[PDB]
């Protein structure tokens, strides 16, 4: 008989994950990594937060079984991950309007929110920024999902081509699934205003979509409540949304999975009949999920001494971040730019694009040992004062 | 606009997971649990094994970073996982035809493989024994792929019904998914022999089904090794099979979510090939797996001191099973149940058929606090000898 993985096709290399392959085989010293997509500190590490190891801690010395979860997962981390998001006196809590299930990680999220759309809904179209993350695409296509594009960058002045996007987004029907980046937009780093959320909200209500929210970096923009305004914006006027959360970068938990999907309708006895079905989407993906990482962020959040411990190294990380862009930018002058590079200042989070051509990213890559994402994004934790010179220097030379 | 989930139909009660929230509801102080898949001590506890304890410390005080794993997970995690499957000098692990990815769970080893399936090849339907668990239909229908059903169980004779099996075997055609229990099977607790294995081995590779293997109580039947043999009758004499196994059970992990998907193709290439896709369904699903669980049983299974205890504790499990299944068969002609209970003994795992009806496995729930699947499925890992007398009454009772 014929093999059955016979005629399989290989899959193609990955766009992030395919760099750091040919970052960890290059043998030459020195080289710098900004296609990461994690938080460094300033020696270049990827530390365990301090308020992390202290829960495990407590997790270690208290836990007395392993047992199941529920599909939901920790109740205590779906209130409190509702508190974030809504605000703590939210009128969506109150109105019991809103269900949380926690799930493996904000990919995790997406795909449990694809296939309950998919199965129990009559969604068949998906809208997506372009650029975005590249695997908003596969999960919804996972799902059998089409996904559109919309216009969103403006590469002329790095900023946001808003009369594009809404021009671009005519044809989305009543009844399409509209994604959003909550803050920090993955790869540009340009957010809408509070205006222009306020504008996305009105116009969405009138045209009929069914908002979904990726919220993957709460807290570094601005800060925990200033980074959620534009998603309580839409929460204030749509009576229906999606959003999918991440706790891998503000905790710092990426290998622990830990994420939530929290659906919204117009009723509690809705959201309650739609959640049974999110749960049954659940069960036959994996089950139930992951324990230890989402027991780390409830208990950091139900104790006031960790949370505040938390707060102030999200502020930390946040402000190295800043610190990086500003320093970038001054290094890069400093060591001979022509070009003007203002635009990162005014970029929020991890990622900017840095107006480098692949030829010219092909360029650091081979030349100077620096590896940069070939759209020319750069991850600006990936950037340390004891690095920032030499790959100044290395960018200069290929403009 | 009308909602997007206002005609949303509620989900049904989960056979399993259904009952659970019905026990833990119950007031009554004298109610037992004999559902869910769960071990219980001696004194009903459902504790942390020492070894994961001792394991867990070791990770808290030398883990430095939560970056995230790669797609297939901890990689000793995964040579270990291929030695407990295929042996120490397995020829499929010298050859280098297998490939193993760390998942959520049993349940997401099942998912993954078969979404890699639905998208990757022409594989339709998939053959699962008749019982089986509960949530393999759903798992295979999620992923879009046909589930037909072959005989097993003789309810007369309370055994393996060999010869229905091969029958309804015949109807399944070459490129089709097989599904096998390794051991235990649930919910019958009846495993072939040695040498009907042997016989589903040869039969298999001459009509030219794709077997899958559901491993999730290695280790419960007789031993780790000899558990494995009706696998390892396969792995001889196919060029393809997956495995899809669990740790939840054989470490008590069941909470962290700690599988393994396990791919085997004719030759490395094709295997390396096969697996690129697996590693893009992943992806697509969850991104990449937890770590904490699958770290524990790395460390255990890596060293000598800890995998000993942990081997001891396993054992411990598997023997006290064996005696609440000979107290269980002893306290019932004790009470009066004149009915044969001996092919009780004759089972293996946590799971047998009581052979009550609906309508009695009804009774005892309502009228004596005794929670048992509908199809009248025990866990005998449930009951201890604090609990085996008003148990054994509350059935007599119903007979
Ligand atoms: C036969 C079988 N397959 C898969 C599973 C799922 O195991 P896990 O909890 O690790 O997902 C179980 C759990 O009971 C099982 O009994
Ligand atoms: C990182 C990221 C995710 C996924 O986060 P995980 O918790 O690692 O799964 C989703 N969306 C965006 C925009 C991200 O940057």
């Amino acid at each position: 008989h014929v093999g059955t993985f016979e005629n399989i096709t290989a899959a193609p290399a990955d766009p992030i994950l395919g760099l750091a392959d040919l970052f960890r085989a290059d043998e030459r010293p020195g080289k710098i990594n900004l296609g990461i997509g994690v938080y460094k500190d300033e020696t270049g590490k990827t530390p365990v937060l301090t308020s992390v190891k202290k829960a495990e801690q407590y997790l270690l010395e208290n836990e007395t079984t392993k047992n199941y979860l529920g599909i939901d997962g920790i109740p205590e981390f779906g209130r409190c991950t509702q508190e974030l998001l809504f605000g703590k006196g939210s009128a969506l809590i109150n109105d019991k309007r809103a269900r949380t299930a926690q799930t493996p990680g904000g990919t995790g999220a997406l795909r449990v929110a694809a296939d309950f759309l998919a199965k129990n809904t009559s969604v068949k179209r998906v809208w997506v920024s372009n650029p975005s993350w590249p695997n908003h695409k596969s999960v919804f296509n996972s799902a059998g999902l089409e996904v559109r594009e919309y216009a969103y960058y403006d590469a002329e002045n790095h900023t946001l081509d808003f009369d594009a996007l809404i021009n671009s987004l005519n044809e989305a029907q009543a009844g399409d699934v509209v994604l959003f980046h909550g803050c920090c937009h993955n790869p540009t780093g340009i957010d809408p205003t509070l205006e222009q959320w306020q504008t996305l909200a009105q116009l969405s209500v009138e045209k009929g979509w069914l908002p979904l929210f990726d919220f993957a970096y709460q807290g570094f923009a601005r800060g925990l409540e200033e980074d959620a305004e534009g998603l309580r914006a839409f929460a204030a006027m749509h009576k229906e949304l999606i959003v999918a959360s991440s706790y891998s970068k503000n905790f710092g938990l990426y290998n622990e999975r830990v994420g939530a999907c929290t659906l919204v309708a117009a009723d509690s006895e809705t959201v309650d009949r739609a959640f049974s079905q999110m749960k049954a989407a659940i069960r036959a993906n994996y089950s139930n999920p992951p324990a230890h990482g989402a027991s780390v962020v409830a208990t950091i959040l139900s104790n006031d001494a960790l949370r505040a411990i938390w707060e102030q190294e999200l502020t930390d990380m946040r402000q190295r971040i800043q610190r990086m862009r500003q320093l970038f930018v001054n290094t890069l002058q400093e060591k001979g730019a022509n070009r003007d590079f203002s635009f990162i200042i005014k970029q929020n989070g991890m990622f900017s694009f840095s107006g480098l051509t692949k030829e010219q990213v092909l360029r650091l890559r081979e030349e100077f040992g620096v590896y940069a994402v070939a759209s020319g994004r750069v991850n600006v934790a990936g950037m340390t004062p004891d690095n920032m010179a030499p790959l100044c220097e290395a960018i200069v030379a290929v403009l």
